[PDB]
Parts: C-alpha cells; structure tokens; sequence
C-alpha cells in the first residue's frame, strides 16, 4: 500500500525557502534541500512531486508555472506532494 500523498506547509525564511524544483520531464519534483532550511524543517524531501500549490493543482504546468504559483503566495506555501519512485 502506497504513501499517501501530504500536505506541507513551508514558511520563507531570511534566506527563501530552502527547497528548489525540478522537472523528473513531467510534474516538478522537489531538490536540492538546504540542510537547516524552512524546507528541510517543515518536512520536505528530495523525491516529492508536486501537485498543488494553495490548493490550486499544479499538474498542467511547467517550471516557470509552479515557480509562479508559489511566488505569488508571498511568504509562505502549501504544498500538496506525492512520492515520485
Ligand atoms: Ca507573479
Ligand atoms: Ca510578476
Ligand atoms: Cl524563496
Ligand atoms: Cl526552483
Ligand atoms: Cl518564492
Ligand atoms: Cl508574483
Ligand atoms: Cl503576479
Ligand atoms: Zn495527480
Ligand atoms: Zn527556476
Ligand atoms: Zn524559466
Ligand atoms: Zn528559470
């Protein structure tokens, strides 16, 4: 039986999130964790696929559109992920 997918909450730190995105070439995966960042605290991990931002599905876009859905936020996110193999 499967990992359910999850929601995390991340909130800007001084130095940004702490997480980075990149594409698997389909849903941007999360990398790149800053050791002692808002992303690494909160939860998040280096094979977590993202599928909302703020309950909005993200599914359809690419970089720059998940880029946006978050930035646009302000000074924190919710993230719905999933575990990529
Ligand atoms: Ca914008
Ligand atoms: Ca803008
Ligand atoms: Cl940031
Ligand atoms: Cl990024
Ligand atoms: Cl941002
Ligand atoms: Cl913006
Ligand atoms: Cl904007
Ligand atoms: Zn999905
Ligand atoms: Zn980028
Ligand atoms: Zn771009
Ligand atoms: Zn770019």
């Amino acid at each position: 039986s499967p990992h359910q997918p999850r929601v995390v909450v991340i909130k800007k730190g001084s130095n940004g999130y702490g997480f980075y995105l990149r594409a698997g070439q389909k849903g941007q995966i999360i990398k790149d964790i800053e050791p002692g960042s808002p992303a690494e605290a909160a939860g998040l991990k280096n094979n977590d696929l993202v599928v909302a931002v703020n309950g909005k599905s993200v599914e359809a876009l690419d970089h720059d559109g998940v880029v946006e859905m978050i930035r646009k936020g302000g000074d924190q996110t919710t993230l719905l992920v999933l575990d990529k193999e």
